[PDB]
RNA sequence: CCCCCCCCCCCCCCCCCCCCCCCCCCCCCCCCCCCCCCCCCCCCCCCCCCCCCCCCCCCCCCCCCCCCCCCCCCCCCCCC
């Protein structure tokens, strides 16, 4: 019957979200799991497959540094929030979310994010997204469709990068309409 | 039919340097909040001790009065 699970800065050495980490949660009804401040580095694919019900995941304030191949986040059929604010590097790809179309909020804060500007976009699959958080990344690139198709989004969080040149007319190509 | 040498222009890539722009970290200063400790001022409380004042109680002392008992002395009258 567990709906609530808190594990903020419960471990000492959790550095390996592997695909056997939370079998044992497998027959709970888990809706909200936090990690936060657990010094996790890495999460491999379907560390969060045995949690189907989830519907708000917190893995902010950790150390992970990797590139989203989009395999974690298999078997979440049900979320709603992913937060990932406040990590070591997070890389994205085509299809680093187009495993959770159900999703409506994402938090990348601090992160230090890399590829944004993927020819498809990687926020193209959140079709019912509203809650999008990219700032402090120090972003410099941005194309004009990264946010296309998102008739949901309500907030857009993009202070404290660098995107001043794609707004200026001398920027080649033209000003970015994103 | 075939090579080599110059000229301009257009490039590509790797380094160096300089620009704005931004991020992170740190330093200096200031401000705010919280916590701890300490000082100063004023109004008080309780307890203890000392002193003073009022009132009261008990005991005692001094003086006086009353009653009882005891003793001495004065008048007067009878009995044998
Ligand atoms: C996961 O747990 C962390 C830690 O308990 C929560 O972080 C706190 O969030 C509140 C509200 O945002 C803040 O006021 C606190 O300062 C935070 N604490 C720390 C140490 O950062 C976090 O909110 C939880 N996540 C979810 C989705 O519930
Ligand atoms: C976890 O992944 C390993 C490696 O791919 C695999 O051998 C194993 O069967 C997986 N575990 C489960 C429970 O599927
Ligand atoms: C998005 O939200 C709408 C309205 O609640 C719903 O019909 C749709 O199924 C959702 N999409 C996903 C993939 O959950």
């Amino acid at each position: 019957n567990l709906k609530y699970l808190s594990l903020s800065n419960s471990f000492t050495s959790l550095r390996t979200l592997t695909n056997e980490t939370f079998v044992s949660l497998a027959h709970s009804p888990l809706h909200i799991l936090n990690l936060t401040k657990n010094k996790i580095s890495k999460i491999e694919s379907d560390a969060f497959s045995w949690l189907g019900h989830l519907e708000v995941l917190d893995l902010g304030l950790n150390e992970i540094g990797q590139e989203l191949t989009g395999q974690e986040w298999r078997g979440l059929e049900n979320i709603f929030e992913i937060y990932l604010s406040y990590n070591k590097y997070l890389q994205l790809t085509r299809n680093s979310f187009a495993l959770v179309p159900s999703l409506q909020r994402l938090m990348l804060r601090r992160v230090a994010l890399k590829n944004v500007d993927s020819s498809p976009s990687p926020f193209q699959p959140l079709r019912n997204l509203t809650i999008l958080d990219l700032s402090n990344n120090n972003i410099a690139n941005i194309n004009d469709d990264m946010l296309e198709g998102l008739e949901k989004l309500e907030i857009l969080d993009l202070q404290h990068n660098n995107l001043a040149r794609l707004w200026k007319h001398a920027n080649p190509g033209g000003p970015i309409y994103f």
